[PDB]
């Protein structure tokens, strides 16, 4: 499934994401843009078995569980492709664990390098939230 900047963000506080370890919603939509592309379904392989599935790039090697990366160790308890239905659930309710054990969204390099410290609000302006 692409969501839409106004669209996912709704989405994702209809979720609990917005302060969700007190990220702003905002965080959350860049995030998830620069990540994803607000395409669910997008994949991304790294160079040790390891890849990256759904909107908020999940990985394999503690997240979720794919069935071809060794290391794994299945911290969310879902298979990967849960991940990249047209439904968040999955993530987002997966995300909350990422994001709830030590590194905020800081486990995601992405955020870091274009989101951390930007005014993430200018995501969600315009929308009906």
């Amino acid at each position: 499934k692409v969501f839409g900047r106004c669209e996912l963000a709704a989405a994702m506080k209809r979720h609990g994401l917005d302060n969700y370890r007190g990220y702003s919603l905002g965080n959350w939509v860049c995030a998830a843009k620069f990540e994803s592309n607000f395409n669910t379904q997008a994949t991304n392989r790294n160079t040790d078995g390891s890849t990256d599935y759904g909107i908020l790039q999940i990985n394999s090697r503690w997240w979720c569980n794919d069935g071809r990366t060794p290391g794994s160790r299945n911290l969310c308890n879902i298979p990967c492709s849960a991940l990249l239905s047209s439904d968040i659930t999955a993530s987002v309710n997966c995300a909350k664990k990422i994001v709830s054990d030590g590194n905020g969204m800081n486990a995601w390099v992405a955020w870091r390098n274009r989101c951390k410290g930007t005014d993430v609000q200018a995501w969600i302006r315009g929308c009906r939230l």
